[PDB]
This record gives C-alpha cells, structure tokens and sequence, in this order.
C-alpha cells in the first residue's frame, strides 16, 4: 500500500547519504512530505518510501 521513490547518486565525492536522501524529500516541494516522509541511502543511488497507509 506503499510507493518506491528512490532518487541517483552516481558517488557525488565521498559517500554522504543526506546529500542524496535529500534529493528525495527535496526532490519535490509541495504536500506535507507527502511522497517521501521517510528515506534511506545508498551508493550510486538512493532508496526512498512513502510512508502511506
């Protein structure tokens, strides 16, 4: 009852994780997070979850 939302990284310098998790609830502006709410990191890439339900 969930949306996958998951943002590229590629490895922007060092690993940073919020640099990229922030793509994701930055990735969009609008809803009370609605579409993101919650994230994870990750290399080359990033996983994110709509806390929805």
């Amino acid at each position: 009852e969930v949306i996958k939302k998951d943002t590229p990284y590629k490895k922007r310098k060092f690993p940073y994780k919020s640099e990229c998790l922030k793509a994701c609830a930055t990735s969009f502006t609008g809803g009370d997070e609605s579409r993101i709410q919650e994230g994870k990191p990750g290399f080359f890439k990033c996983t994110c979850y709509f806390t929805t339900g």
